[PDB]
DNA sequence: GGTCTAAACGTCGTATAGGAGCATTT
DNA sequence: CAAATGCTCCTATACGACGTTTAGAC
């Protein structure tokens, strides 16, 4: 059985909290509904069934992508019990909090009033992309509810495993560089990318893993390039607390290249070619 | 001077997140 | 009816993932 913290982390990466407000058969003229969803590439449904098995709720689909969705009041109650017990720690937590207030309004059927509808619109206004042009036009001078800035340490190894399984990256960097014998440097790279709103979170993870540097481009990158930070810290970490989903295979290929660099012979033409073939067949070049 | 590692810097194209809205059941 | 939710399709930009140069150790 899959761990709950793996679930929260993975959701921290890939989930969405939504409120749909559609013109409508009804007295306020508007329909209000909450949605919670997690979406992945089609190849990873087994994770969803397992997660589904843990919570005992969610409806799964597989088409152009794979999604598990929670749309009924009871299932979202299951979702809320989960994230209340095993809380989110990225900025998406703030989205969660808006969703949760709205959900409760909806549970009490307060959404069927102009007053209640409007309060819900105040929650939706600060939720994700906020109010659409259509909704701004139909309901102007709306003041958006305040959104909590979440400011947080790593709760569990399985959380990191879920988050890296969504947003993490293992890639091989090849740089044209004449000062090297092969004409190329080979680097094993671990990376996490996140909007700057959570730099604190990134930093506790750096602290949590005892390695990596921050690169700022707004976006932030956690980047690990050091070979025996990679060897003696990152890989053992994801070795006891497993990366899940299709991304593991990339991780394994990443390990193989790390092994090749570790035996110091990636610095030969035959070896550099070898690593190149593997890199071109990992991550996006996989087809 | 040469070889190399670490990492600071640079940047593009699909893949997510987010969304919207009609159909069926409760 | 009307309220909830099942079901499916739409989209556009912030991560992924790829590439180059620099600081400097050995
Ligand atoms: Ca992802
Ligand atoms: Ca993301």
């Amino acid at each position: 059985n899959i761990s709950p913290w793996t679930i929260t982390g993975f959701a921290d990466g890939e989930s969405s909290f939504m409120l749909t407000v559609s013109k409508d058969k009804r007295n306020t003229g508007w329909s209000v509904r909450p949605r919670f969803r997690i979406g992945l590439h089609n190849k990873d449904v087994t994770i969803l069934k397992s997660i589904r098995e843990y919570l005992g709720a969610g409806i799964i689909t597989s088409d152009i992508d794979a999604r598990i969705r929670f749309e009924s009041l009871k299932e979202l109650e299951v979702v809320i019990n989960h994230f209340d017990k095993y809380p989110l720690i990225t900025q998406k937590r703030a989205d969660y909090l808006l969703f949760k207030k709205a959900f409760y309004l909806i549970k009490n059927k307060e959404h069927l009033t102009e007053e209640g509808l409007n309060q819900i619109l105040t929650l939706k206004a600060s939720l994700n992309l906020g109010l659409s042009e259509e909704l701004k036009e139909a309901f102007p001078n709306t003041i958006p509810a305040e959104r909590l800035l979440v400011t947080q340490e790593i709760p569990d190894s399985n959380w990191v495993a879920g988050f890296t399984a969504g947003e993490g990256s293992f890639y091989i960097r090849i740089a044209k560089n004449s000062t090297l014998k092969t004409g190329y440097q080979v680097q094993s790279v671990f990376q996490i990318t996140q909007d700057t709103r959570d730099i604190e979170l990134m930093k506790n993870l750096i602290s949590y893993l005892n390695c990596g540097n921050i690169r700022i481009r707004t976006c932030v990158d956690l980047v690990v390039t050091n070979l025996n930070d990679i060897k003696e810290k990152i890989i053992p970490f994801f070795n006891k607390n497993h990366i899940i989903g299709v991304k593991l295979q990339d991780y394994r290929d990443w390990c193989k290249v790390v092994t090749l660099i570790d035996n110091k012979e990636h610095l030969t033409s035959e070896g550099l070619e070898k690593i190149q073939k593997i890199k071109e067949g990992m991550n996006r070049g996989r087809s």
